């Protein structure tokens, strides 16, 4: 299927990724992960977005998430994510084309049972993809919990 | 990897469905439609779905879906799911292995303009997997909106 007239400006992101992270909040060690991500689509104006982590010494599994990308042609998207561990997210925000950034907050998170806002914020810097995963809980304002680089496959 | 034990006795899941399903509910009028699920593992404690659905005459993709069902020992399971229209739901309900059975009611659903409970009802009849998912709305009782059955691939 053709890509669709509100995807096209995304297209930059269709493919699978693969790199690694690094996780740290308080009261969580710092660690490490291993990540891959895949973006696809099916000619609607809806990327689905599908991730994997895990181990960097074994490759054994990790955690796991998956969903799906609606951008507009204002610049405007949201997302919509459920997460492996149990939770869900609906997130909205910002595109920018001439920074191949995607700045997203989230207007939910479901099932919870400590995270309160998560933010997540993607750029594309000389072809990899970034990240930034912002997380907050009823004690801890909003700040950087994971960051992750992936090189394109 | 192997099953993971809280996963092992809802393992008739695992794998692809096909098959069809019909739509209707009030100020809807009724469709058909095609369907596949997947159902995966990677030896947590966590059930991977994905779901598709095309029409039927020509095969043309629809609509998408994605979430993690979570499996417990004594009968109860969460689930989550994000879908292609921006929806989420946070489901929780209980399985009985006698029937091969699954019922999930919302906790949560979010972005809906709309909708406000869905119910999920799975059952292995005859080896084929069945459903019907429920709606409500403010003005619309929960009632049927969806069923389909699918046999295993």
């Amino acid at each position: 299927p053709p890509v669709h007239p509100f995807v096209a400006p995304l297209s930059y992101l269709l493919g699978t990724w693969r790199g690694q992270g690094e996780g740290e909040y308080p009261t969580i060690p710092s660690f490490r992960y291993g990540e891959e991500i895949r973006f696809s689509h099916s000619g609607k104006p809806v990327i689905a977005y599908t991730q994997k982590t895990w181990k960097l010494e074994s490759g054994a599994p990790a955690l796991a998430e998956s969903g799906y990308f609606r951008p507009r042609p204002d610049g405007s998207i949201e997302v919509v994510i459920a997460c492996s561990t149990g939770l869900v997210e609906v997130q909205k925000g910002t595109y920018n084309v001439d920074e191949q950034s995607i700045k997203l907050k989230s207007d939910l998170v479901g099932n919870a049972s400590k995270v309160k806002e998560i933010s997540r914020e993607f750029e594309l810097v000389d072809g990899k993809l970034s990240y930034v995963v912002r997380l907050s809980t009823t004690t801890n304002p909003l700040q950087p919990a994971l960051k992750a680089i992936l090189d394109k496959l």
